[PDB]
């Protein structure tokens, strides 16, 4: 059975969710439909993925067809940092919610802590491709997002790609109404996030692991980049359980009580990826996997590294 991680709000967040970044139009609706049929309840979405309108169609279909009730779904989206100015937070949210055809979101995340130039150019950049910053901050954004929770449009807020310093800046903000329920960050055996997970858990903040398979189809991959799915040592552990590497990579997070959101539009893989509750990695296997840490990021966003709130300069 597909288990949950309890949030600070007492809401139950399904521990495996479906990722939707780069899920193409014409495939993402079917991906969400297959996922819901396979027992997924948690779907991870974003404004910047530009496919929320199709995700919304799929969700609406399955609810209509009595496959699932809204209350049993757990829908997450994210505020892109070109929308940190107060009026833009509301407008960006309204587009996300309208696209998803929902009356509320379960969690709404700040997608990245660093502010970008405000507006509807999602990737404002210079000639070299470096991100253009904006003066509105994640605290400005949070302020506007808190209204959504007051109004019942969002059940809980969270953050993504925040370091512990940025989470501290948020938690210690005088006059804070709502606390983040999760920090969605890259996490897998090459980036085990031990210090950040410990920190977040100590503050009652869950962690959601993105790119758990190493994001093998990311547009900026470099052939010398490591490959988790083909890693002989990961494969060895998979073989031990007669499971696939992907299932080991997903189960890894489950055993750390970390939510994990593998992306697929392939029905067989969508099913495979949630077949992770009928085996257990041994204490020794978990220790071996943790030892693979390389501090390697598939998502380092180097093009924003000059910005004030770029999160990856800190140790954690
Ligand atoms: N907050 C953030 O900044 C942030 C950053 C990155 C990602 N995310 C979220 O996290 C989700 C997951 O991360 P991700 O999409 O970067 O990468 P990922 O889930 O690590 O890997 C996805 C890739 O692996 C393939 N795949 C999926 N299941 C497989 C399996 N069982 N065997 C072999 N290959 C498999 C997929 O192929 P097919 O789709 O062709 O099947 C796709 O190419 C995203 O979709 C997004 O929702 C958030
Ligand atoms: C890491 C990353 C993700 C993954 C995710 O959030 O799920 C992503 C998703 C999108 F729909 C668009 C951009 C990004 C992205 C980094 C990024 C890439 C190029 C630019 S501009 C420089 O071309 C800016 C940022």
């Amino acid at each position: 059975m597909a288990t949950f991680v309890e949030l600070s709000t007492k809401a139950k967040m399904p521990i495996v969710g479906l990722g939707t970044w780069k899920s193409p139009l014409g495939k993402v609706k079917e991906a969400v439909k297959v996922a819901i049929d396979a027992g997924y309840r948690h779907i991870d979405c974003a404004y910047v993925y530009q496919n929320e309108h199709e995700v919304g169609e799929a969700i609406q279909e399955k609810i209509q067809e009595k496959a699932v009730k809204r209350e049993d779904l757990f829908i997450v989206s994210k505020l892109w940092p070109t929308f940190f100015e107060r009026p833009l937070v509301r407008k960006a949210f309204e587009k996300t919610l309208k696209d998803l055809k929902l009356s509320y979101l379960d969690v709404y995340l700040i997608h990245w802590p660093q502010g970008f130039k405000s507006g509807d150019d999602l990737f404002p950049r210079d000639d070299k491709g470096n991100a253009i910053g904006g003066k509105a901050t994640f605290l400005d954004a949070w302020e506007a997002m808190e209204e959504l929770v007051d109004e019942g449009l969002v059940k809980a807020l969270g953050v993504s790609n925040f370091s512990h310093f940025q989470i501290e800046k948020l938690l210690n903000k005088p006059g804070l109404k709502y606390k983040p329920v999760t920090n969605q960050v890259e996490c897998h055996p090459y980036l085990t996030q031990e210090k950040l997970i410990q920190y977040c858990h100590s503050k009652g903040i869950t962690v959601t692991a993105y790119s758990p398979l190493g994001s093998p189809d990311r547009p900026w991959a470099k052939p010398e980049d490591p490959s988790l799915l083909e890693d002989p040592k990961i494969k060895e552990i998979a073989a031990k359980h007669k499971k696939t590497a992907a299932q080991v990579l997903i189960r890894f997070h489950i055993q750390r009580n970390v939510i994990v959101i593998p992306k697929s539009v392939t029905p067989a893989r969508i099913v495979e990826n949630i077949q992770v509750f009928d085996f257990k990695l041994s204490d020794e296997e978990m220790a071996t996997i943790l030892s693979f840490n390389r501090n390697w990021r598939a998502c380092n966003l180097l093009q924003s590294s000059h910005l004030e709130d770029y999160p990856f300069n800190a140790e954690y």
